[PDB]
């Protein structure tokens, strides 16, 4: 719960851009485009997690995504992704020129449940000619909406998590970059996020989580 709520200056859904958090023991500094944007410093995470991307619409939250209109298909891009170890032996560069099932996973079949209105494909995870993921929220049905997640398929810690991407923009939507633990994997639930809320694609919002 320590939400924040960045104004960027810009349209991010328009083209890309690199968004990044350094995340130390004692803090959490996020940058839009190598610029310091916010500080973080009370109870910081610790437990090492995995990192994710998703697309989705939201139900029941109309106050913070907007209501969702059923827009489809809706597309979210990553160029790549840059982790910087404080480890020797710890940092990696995903490109995404194809899926690399030894390093990632696609979320296939389940729903998460709760605010989260769609069911994960495999199918709408894709990758572009040029290099780019490509995330879907497409729909199967009347009122039915499938959408996606990608996450790695080992735990990472301390150190800089950058990465380049296009948000959709729609009203009840988010695209997103964050790190998580949770019950799911045995620890507690620790998470960094940058969350891009479609309702407004010129701000972005930057959350934590310590033993939520
Ligand atoms: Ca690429």
């Amino acid at each position: 719960g320590h939400e924040k709520v960045i104004s960027l200056g810009f349209d991010a859904s328009k083209g890309f851009h690199t968004y990044a958090f350094d995340w130390q023991p004692g803090y959490i500094k996020w940058y839009v485009d190598g610029v310091l944007k916010h500080t973080a410093t009370a109870n910081i995470p610790s437990t090492p997690g995995k990192i994710m991307m998703n697309l989705w619409n939201g139900t029941g939250v109309d106050d913070w995504l907007g209501s969702y209109n059923g827009a489809n298909p809706l597309y979210a891009e990553y160029d790549w992704v840059k982790y910087t170890s404080n480890q020797t032996g710890g940092s990696f560069f995903e490109p995404f020129n194809s899926y690399n099932s030894g390093t990632w996973e696609k979320a296939d079949g389940y729903s998460n449940g709760g605010v989260f209105n769609c069911t994960w494909r495999a199918n709408n995870v894709n990758f572009t000619n040029d290099g780019k993921l490509k995330l879907g929220l497409t729909s199967s049905a009347y009122n039915k909406f499938d959408c996606a997640e990608y996450r790695s398929t080992n735990i990472y810690g301390y150190g800089l998590y950058e990465v380049s991407m296009k948000p959709a923009k729609n009203t009840g939507i988010v695209s997103s970059f964050f790190t998580y633990t949770g019950p799911a994997h045995g620890t507690q639930w620790d998470e960094i996020d940058i969350e891009f809320l479609g309702k407004d694609t010129t701000k972005v919002q930057f959350n934590y989580y310590t033993n939520g």
